[PDB]
């Protein structure tokens, strides 16, 4: 119900793009949208939430571990309401943190997931079963259908690849390596439209470079914030159904042994 | 037996410091030194090896996983011989890679570990049992005594801490968080001299800033290369014994159930 005043922190050019995207939503009778942010710990999930809202609404720690309770931030602008749910990492010690996973499930009880934002770091060089277990955990808790509404977001995008490797090439290799394990973890068929998960780049840093319109751009010259909301809008408006979470859904999914 | 020509890649000021340290070693009748580089995958172990040797002697991949075979690089200068053993990460999928761990053990068979270089990234924000299992694995394979010869090295030191947090403060928090799990994994007593593990900073990047002497310095104004070799020299010259690895050692350690 609180005004999305945080938009006033974005460069004017970006604000106009975002307001236009919210317009397209209300145009399609989409008056609100719930985005669920999930992934491992320390990848910049809550920092992404602050960047999107435009204010320090959630806690971020470069040392201490995340809190256990999920948090939903809600703001409104021009009749549209954005709801974003920040959550604690799902992995710890090498296994799926069942306490964090279930507390998230309880929090989503009676809520509708319109967009799944899977977060990880761009500047990472390895991928293993740990990433696969996160994707699997998500599927087991909400159904493979959630992937039709998924977007993978890579943080720390203001990166300079080592060995003078082209930014575009590093991004390509990194994305492919991560989509592979995610697709495997979620048991998604390579041909299914659901495996076709979009990847976006994110730089939450305040030192992020900017274009002549004062917009935060990436090394590839793209204003990541407008692009992010654009992707979110397109995924939300796709023909797939949002995921309504209720006990029935949770039970029917737990039934699968 | 090959000349350490790679020293010619270091700034003159650094070369003189390093040559002086090698002199102190031969002064103490220490004609050779074997450094064992270990840690998780993708933290910059082999990149550290190239920086120390001063040439692309080992493989580095920002995507593909490390090779399975350990590699020892040997170079000589002024009668001193440096032997450095690069190894594959010990963790994978959340568990200790028993194949990589044992292949390393076979490689060290009949070798003497003078310095243990435990490698990890500076720019990481979480620490869990995974880091503890690596430290434990090391202890279980060679004995808690190896820690008397250990040094923890944090890569990506050319880092700008988020939230405008002081570099020195980030380094402090990060080191303490990592030493904690390592000390726990190795079952080291907080008062024992063995728990007093030194931490050094490393920036393998070619974009690393430099001082007026052309030396690669860190955000704290320290030439990390000379400092690194200095620490290695001091640890090697401490009163503790190096670890001679033989079947007997391996067996006696495996005996402990
Ligand atoms: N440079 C950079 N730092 C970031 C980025 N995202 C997150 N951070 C830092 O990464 C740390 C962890 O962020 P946080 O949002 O708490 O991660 P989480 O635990 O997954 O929610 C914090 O110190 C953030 O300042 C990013 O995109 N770039
Ligand atoms: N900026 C930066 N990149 C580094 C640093 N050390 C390693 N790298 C990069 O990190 C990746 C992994 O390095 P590598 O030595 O192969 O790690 P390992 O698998 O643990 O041996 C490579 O792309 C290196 O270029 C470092 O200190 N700073
Ligand atoms: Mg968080
Ligand atoms: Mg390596």
């Amino acid at each position: 119900v609180r005004e999305w005043s945080g938009i006033n922190t974005f460069a004017p050019a970006t604000q106009t793009k975002l307001l236009e995207l919210l317009g397209n939503l209300k145009q399609e009778d989409v008056n609100s949208l719930t985005i669920l942010v999930m992934g491992k710990g320390g990848v910049g999930k809550s920092s992404t939430v602050n960047s999107i809202i435009g204010e320090r609404v959630v806690s971020i720690s470069p040392f201490q571990s995340e809190g256990p309770r999920p948090v939903m931030v809600s703001r409104s602008r021009a009749g549209f309401t954005l709801n974003i749910i920040d959550t604690p990492g799902l992995i710890e010690g090498g296994y799926i943190n069942d306490m964090a996973l279930n507390i998230i499930k309880s929090f989503l009880l009676d809520k509708t997931i319109d967009v799944l934002l899977y977060v990880d770091r761009l500047d990472a060089y390895r991928v293993d079963n740990l990433d696969k277990l996160v994707a699997k955990a998500i599927t087991d808790s909400f159904g493979k259908g959630i992937w039709n509404k998924a977007i993978v977001a890579l943080t720390h995008a203001q990166f300079s690849p080592p060995d003078g490797l082209p930014y575009d090439e590093f991004f390509s290799k990194r994305s492919e390596a991560l989509l592979q394990v995610v697709r495997s973890g979620a048991s998604l068929k390579k041909d299914a439209q659901a495996s076709d998960i979009p990847v976006v780049l994110i730089e939450n840093s305040g030192r992020c470079n900017k274009n002549d319109s004062d917009e935060k751009v990436l090394p590839n010259g793209i204003a990541w914030i407008p692009h992010l909301v654009q992707t979110i809008t397109e995924v939300a408006l796709n023909k797939s159904e949002s995921i309504f979470v209720d006990k029935n859904l949770i039970d029917k999914l737990a039934a699968a042994d």
